[PDB]
């Protein structure tokens, strides 16, 4: 039942999971000024030739298009991780406005959406064993501007008509995330959590600081999904947000500047 209404959206959610007012929860407002520059970080690996996307998924929350995961074929490495993490889905968070939709903000600056692609450690062996880890997720988050279409997205967006209600799937092949990516690989990055239920505090995000721009037919298409399930009334599946929580005792790092 927790989900983005009035009645069951974030500030609800700590009843059912407390972790929501912990010390390492996403997202965050990424205060630019006071990030630290660490000369340190090293450039982010992005390892996509192999990947091997199988299927989209509405389920009810989001959108997912999920990968093979059984072998490293699309691989995070680099930056600030250790070790390899794979690839398994991505997913968007989106606004009922141009004005709004990501969960990360940049000085308080929000996105038109906000792009996911979560990898796990292998050392971990599978998702839902590195969940239970505090250095068991490495989320890339991109942020989405409206303006120029992105080519690489609309074989994303052009399946969304078969997948409008809770529940629904699709195959979905040969889908290449290298057509999702900004040119430049400069980043923010800081220990926090799952922005969804269950809040789990297993994530090493890494934030690119260039949006990519995707054009507003493309975000239209997104807001005409569903939360409901097929043969319940129309909710449209747009806010599905998380805002920024409190930083605490975090330091947000920079690899540029
Ligand atoms: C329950 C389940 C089964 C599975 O096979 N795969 C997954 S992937 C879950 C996931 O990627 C995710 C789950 C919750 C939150 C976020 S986020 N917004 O990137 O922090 C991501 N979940
Ligand atoms: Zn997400």
């Amino acid at each position: 039942h927790w989900g983005y209404g009035k009645h069951n959206g974030p500030e609800h959610w700590h009843k059912d999971f407390p972790i929501a007012k912990g010390e390492r929860q996403s997202p965050v407002d990424i205060d630019t000024h006071t990030a630290k520059y660490d000369p340190s970080l090293k450039p982010l690996s992005v390892s996509y030739d192999q990947a091997t996307s199988l299927r989209i998924l509405n389920n009810g929350h989001a959108f997912n298009v999920e990968f093979d995961d059984s072998q490293d074929k699309a691989v995070l490495k680099g930056g600030p991780l250790d070790g390899t993490y794979r690839l398994i889905q991505f997913h968007f968070h989106w606004g009922s406005l141009d004005g709004q939709g990501s969960e990360h903000t940049v000085d308080k600056k929000k996105y038109a959406a906000e792009l996911h692609l979560v990898h796990w450690n292998t050392k971990y062996g599978d998702f839902g064993k590195a969940v239970q880890q505090p250095d068991g997720l490495a989320v890339l988050g991109i942020f989405l501007k409206v303006g120029s279409a992105k080519p690489g997205l609309q074989k994303v967006v052009d399946v969304l008509d078969s997948i409008k209600t809770k529940g629904k799937s699709a195959d979905f092949t040969n889908f290449d995330p290298r057509g999702l990516l900004p040119e430049s690989l400069d980043y923010w990055t800081y220990p926090g959590s799952l922005t969804t239920p269950p809040l789990l505090e297993c994530v090493t995000w890494i934030v690119l600081k260039e949006p990519i721009s995707v054009s507003s037919e493309q975000v239209l298409k997104f807001r005409k999904l569903n939360f409901n399930g097929e043969g319940e009334p129309e909710e449209l599946m747009v806010d599905n947000w998380r805002p920024a929580q409190p930083l605490k005792n975090r330091q947000i790092k920079a690899s540029f500047k």
